[PDB]
């Protein structure tokens, strides 16, 4: 119930909401049915349209218009937006050659340029240069303001989880929107589209934009519009509450869009229906600029043009049913779409098994169109997980279309021909980025970022200070003229050790041999330096990761490899290594086939032994530095040394010694050399971060030798490949993964042909952010370079995506 007998008089979105019973006239009040009787006659005024015309210039007031072309209308700040063009003979934003904004040109009692959000729903990267034609306002913001090809939205690439991201910097795992659609089994209570439940305060976590701003003394302009409000007037709002006194003005502003989305989902992306959307949307940005040039606000305030994610080609045809491999489809509920999410119908069927409802699911047709994944299988890049509103059972849909669970799903509810929700490195998925101010950079074109790393930047254009969030603070440093965040290095919380041969072969019982009894003083002080750290500028090319956490690890030094040895987790924590261009890949020589040697560096209490790899009958064993690529003869010793050996499934061994035999000396050849560090990675509860040792579920049988769920690598070059890895005067490149460490390859559907014709992919699939294994690992990598932090930061963030050109 709503007493709903007062009134809007004077209170036209208002921008503090008032308590129940009380009426609202707020720009939400529609959406809670309680706006005043009054609202629509007030506050929702249409008379004569959204422009002014000739003859209506210095008119008398008459309240009653939408907006003015009245004399006093400008100190009134409610003219319509083109009263300058049409009455004063000023021009359009548009028709105004662009000039650099070095400093904010603003009125006197504006304490900062404010922002405004320009939110556009379904908007596709490709539109900035496919639609360019009929966007004029649009493409001059984005050639003259600082702008990105494309922005990467997160998982899933829903609407929902996108803006409430955009808002918070956090993923969805963390700020709880983990879809459109949802159930919260600690509340036992479900969030939808339609419908009330999505009021709640209690599904919406960490700490949105708004209300950072509110708390630091940063006034808001409230960021969410009814549907029924339109656009124009969203718009003249807006620019009459920037005529607000100093003491009431906000500072922060938003703009909602449903367009070019609500035609899309009609459409497709490119449905000829489409031109329009994206015409009517210009004229919006246009009204906005021409209203801000009116204010003398055009070089004053920072605009941001921003998606939440890009739309594909999905059409009724092309959806796979779990009819067609499930007998119980009815004990299952299933989120459908360009997603799937499966739990059991009733808690209290203990017939339910997920394991069997994956196996059912696994690989079953020849050109099946999703994949199921336990949530903690899912891709690390994701981030897909840790969240109890994110159901065990996983599917990710093939972009282009769609799960559902019965065929009557579908036909009793071909309507719609686009769809949104794939993974978020798909192209069709990806969306927009633009910056236009005096805060922003003047004609800049920055490479692609990821939607996370907004929030901090926002933050900065704000001078607030950002709540905890997923963003790397800094890495955006590069899109903005000042008002940058001079981030500093993580301390480094343990040092290493560093170990002289401490012990005699006969100390160690590990159950361990090696046919290496196969035995000067010229190549004894030689191969001593090497264990000293001779070679270890050109092993390790950008100083030594730092441990950010409280343990107990060695370095230790070889020919061909460095390492930092963890003496708690009984392997390294990172192995470090430089493939030229010229490297030769050998054999394992058949006579050291088995060889694990003893390091007289390291005492049998921090050693692994062999003997518990022949008693564990499912777990085998690799090596980090791969024996594959060592330097001599000699040096390959080295390889097979207790200290360098990981605990691996034999089926996971197909796909490391794949990469570390063929695809390391292939990314030397055509990368000009390459620096490898590899690790192993402990994530068991699957939050992203790195595990304790009292975290671990799996060790190899009978002893205290932790087993991984992951292993990376970081693989770095120079970015100018005419240069060699280990002699790059400038910037660098990575790409990075971290595989799954899993004792099948049920992931792949290829896997009983060669390595060659699905290890890469499998490796593409999981690619990773090095910033992703810095979460994971508690290392923090390119200590010491020549380049500046904020490069190294956005270097970190990376991400390889192996998509085609957008
Ligand atoms: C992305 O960025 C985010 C933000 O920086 C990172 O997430 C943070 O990670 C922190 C470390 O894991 C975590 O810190 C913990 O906080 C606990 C209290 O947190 C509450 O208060 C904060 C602050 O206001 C609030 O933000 C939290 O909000 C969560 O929960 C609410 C309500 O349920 C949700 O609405 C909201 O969406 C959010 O949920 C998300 O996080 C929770 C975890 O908090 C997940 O479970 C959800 O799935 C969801 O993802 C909270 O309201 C605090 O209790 C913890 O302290 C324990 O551990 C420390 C170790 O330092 C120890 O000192 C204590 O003893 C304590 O242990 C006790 O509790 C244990 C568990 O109950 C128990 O086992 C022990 O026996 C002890 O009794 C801890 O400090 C922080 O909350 C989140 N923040 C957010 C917003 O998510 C995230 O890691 C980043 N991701 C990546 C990949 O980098
Ligand atoms: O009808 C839809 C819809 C749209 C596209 C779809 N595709 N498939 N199904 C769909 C269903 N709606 C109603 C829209 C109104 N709205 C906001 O007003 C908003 C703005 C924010 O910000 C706008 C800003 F980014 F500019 F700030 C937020 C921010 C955080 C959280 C929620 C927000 N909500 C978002 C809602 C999604
Ligand atoms: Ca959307
Ligand atoms: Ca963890
Ligand atoms: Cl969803
Ligand atoms: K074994
Ligand atoms: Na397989
Ligand atoms: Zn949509």
């Amino acid at each position: 119930w709503t007493a709903t007998s007062g009134s809007c008089k004077g209170r036209c979105f208002e921008l503090q909401e008032v308590g129940p019973p009380d009426c609202r006239c707020d720009n939400l009040c529609k959406s809670y049915s309680s706006c005043c009787h009054d609202f629509d006659e007030l506050c929702l005024k249409t008379a004569r349209g959204w422009e002014c015309t000739k003859d209506r210039c210095g008119e008398v007031r008459n309240e009653e218009n939408a907006c003015h072309c009245s004399e006093d209308c400008l100190s009134r700040g409610d003219c319509c937006t083109n009263y300058q063009v049409v009455c004063k003979g000023e021009s359009h934003w548009v028709d105004d050659d662009c000039e650099e904004i070095k400093v904010p040109e603003c009125p006197a009692g504006f304490v900062r340029p404010p922002l405004i959000i320009f939110s556009v729903d379904g908007f596709r990267a490709s539109y900035m240069k496919k639609g360019s034609k009929v966007m004029p306002n649009i493409e001059k913001l984005r050639s003259c303001g600082t702008h990105a090809p494309y922005m990467r939205p997160v998982y899933p690439t829903k609407t929902f989880p996108n803006l409430y991201t955009l808002a918070t910097g956090l993923y969805p795992e963390s700020h709880g929107i983990v879809g459109n659609s949802m159930y919260d089994p600690v509340f036992d209570a479900s969030f939808h589209l339609r419908g009330r439940e999505k009021f709640n305060h209690r599904w919406w976590g960490g700490q949105p934009l708004w209300i950072t701003a509110t708390k630091q003394g940063v006034r808001a302009g409230t960021f969410f519009w009814s549907v029924s409000i339109p656009h124009e007037r969203r718009i003249l709002t807006i620019l009459q509450w920037l005529s607000l006194p100093d003491n009431e003005r906000p500072s922060v502003y938003a703009f909602y869009s449903e367009q070019p989305d609500f035609s899309g989902h009609k459409y497709g992306p490119f449905g000829p229906e489409m031109t329009n959307p994206l015409r009517e949307i210009d004229k919006t940005v246009g009204q906005l600029m021409d209203g801000l040039k009116q204010l003398r606000l055009h070089r004053c305030v920072n605009v941001i043009f921003v998606g939440d994610h890009g739309m594909e080609d999905v059409t009724c045809d092309r959806t796979e049913f779990l009819s067609n491999y499930l007998t119980n489809v009815d004990d299952i509920t299933l989120v459908p779409g360009t997603l799937g999410r499966i739990r059991a119908k009733s808690i209290n069927n203990s017939k339910y098994d997920p394991k069997t409802i994956i196996a059912a699911l696994t690989c079953k047709k020849p050109d099946q169109h999703f994949k199921p994944y336990m949530k903690q299988h899912l891709p690390k890049r994701l981030h897909y997980a840790n969240n109890r509103r994110i159901e065990d059972i996983h599917l990710l849909v093939d972009r282009r279309w769609h799960v559902a669970r019965k065929p009557l799903d579908v036909y009793k509810k071909c309507f719609f021909q686009g769809d949104h929700g794939f993974d978020n490195k798909v192209n069709s998925m990806q969306t927009v980025f633009v910056g236009y101010g005096p805060t922003f950079k003047y004609r800049t074109k920055v490479p692609p970022f990821e939607n996370i790393e907004l929030y901090n930047v926002m933050c900065d254009l704000l001078g607030l200070k950002p709540a905890p969030n997923n963003g790397t603070h800094g890495s955006l440093n590069h899109l903005l003229r000042t008002n940058t965040f001079r981030p500093t290095m993580p301390d480094e919380v343990s040092r290493p050790n560093y170990p002289g041969i401490m012990y005699l072969q006969s100390e160690f019982d590990l159950g361990c041999t090696c046919d290496d009894k196969v035995e000067n003083k010229l190549e004894e002080l030689n191969k001593r330096l090497h264990t000293k750290g001779s070679t270890k500028e050109r092993h390790l090319l950008y100083g030594r990761p730092a441990v950010l956490y409280r343990t107990s690890y060695d370095i230790l030094y070889h020919t061909d490899f460095e390492s930092g040895y963890s003496e708690i987790f009984l392997m390294p924590l990172w192995t470090s290594y430089t493939i030229s261009k010229q490297a030769e890949v050998s054999s394992i020589p058949e006579h050291l086939t088995n060889c694990v040697r003893p390091d007289v560096r390291v005492s049998p209490g921090f050693s692994q032994n062999c003997l518990a790899y022949k008693n564990d009958k499912q777990m085998s064993y690799g090596f980090l530095f791969p024996p594959y690529l060592s330097s001599s003869p000699e040096a390959k010793y080295d390889a097979f040394l207790v200290t360098n050996m990981v605990p691996m499934y034999p089926a996971f061994k197909r796909v490391w010694a794949y990469f570390q035999r063929v695809l390391v000396k292939k990314y030397a050849s055509e990368r000009n050399g390459v620096n490898v560090i590899s690790g192993p990675i402990f994530d068991y509860n699957y939050d992203g971060l790195r595990d304790t040792e009292d975290e671990i579920k799996q060790y190899v049988e009978g002893s205290s030798i932790p087993v991984p769920t992951h292993y990376y690598s970081i693989i770095t070059s120079c970015l100018d490949f005419t240069q060699p890895a280990d002699k790059c005067d400038g910037p660098l490149s990575v790409s990075s993964f971290i595989l799954p460490h899993r004792p099948d390859n049920d992931e792949s559907c290829n896997s009983s042909e060669d390595e060659s014709k699905w290890v890469e992919e499998l490796m593409k699939m999981h690619t990773a952010r090095v910033r992703d294994i810095e979460h994971l690992t508690g290392l923090d990598f390119y200590r010491k370079t020549s380049r500046s932090y904020s490069e190294i930061l956005t270097l970190k963030t990376y991400l390889h995506t192996y998509e085609s050109e957008i």
